[PDB]
């Protein structure tokens, strides 16, 4: 009963954007936005994060349409064999919380609407 | 006129009481002492190396026998391709330097031993 579509984009800087023109043309009732922020060891990738983070916020509160984040910042991923499995494995739990979620946040929106 | 023999260990940790051994033997007026110590993003590392410092320390203030440290902790190693080619093209520098500090230090204790 209910359909996905997905969207690519380059980078999670491009998400809020992103969302924010998908969530004013209505035909949607949810957004998730799935990135995997990661420290490369050169440059400092807080900012980005942060960034990525507050916008989806403010889109949220602009457009009044749910908004889920899948944007995860590990404490450490140093590319190694260890590390690729690891995350590889728990992001299909990540995703199934995801959609628990957000069948909840909708089904919650459409009750409290009355 | 300089004699170079190579001993192989496991680790960083297994460095000082091979220094040692081979110290108290004389037939070496100097000890050089190599190893690349990382954090691997899973266990912490700094043990280890203060550990390996400290031992050298303690054997060459214990043997009188001049002990050489081209131990080094990097801030940053994530394993990928550009961190790779910067530390092998560095570590050619640290020889270079290490070779002239045994050289001068040798010539030192020469001198100052009358």
């Amino acid at each position: 009963s209910v359909e996905v579509e997905i969207f690519d984009v380059p980078g999670a800087y491009e998400i809020p954007l992103h969302a924010k023109t998908l969530a004013r043309t209505g035909r949607y009732a949810a957004i998730v936005g799935a990135a995997f922020v990661i420290d490369g060891g050169i440059y400092r990738h807080d900012f980005v994060a942060t960034a990525v983070i507050n916008g989806m916020m403010q889109v949220q509160l602009e457009t009044e349409v749910p908004v889920l984040s899948v944007v995860l910042t590990p404490h450490h991923f140093h590319e190694s064999k260890e590390h690729h499995d690891f995350f590889h494995a728990h992001f299909k739990v990540k995703g199934v919380e995801a959609a628990h979620a957000a069948l909840q946040i909708v089904s919650e929106r459409s009750r409290i609407a009355a």
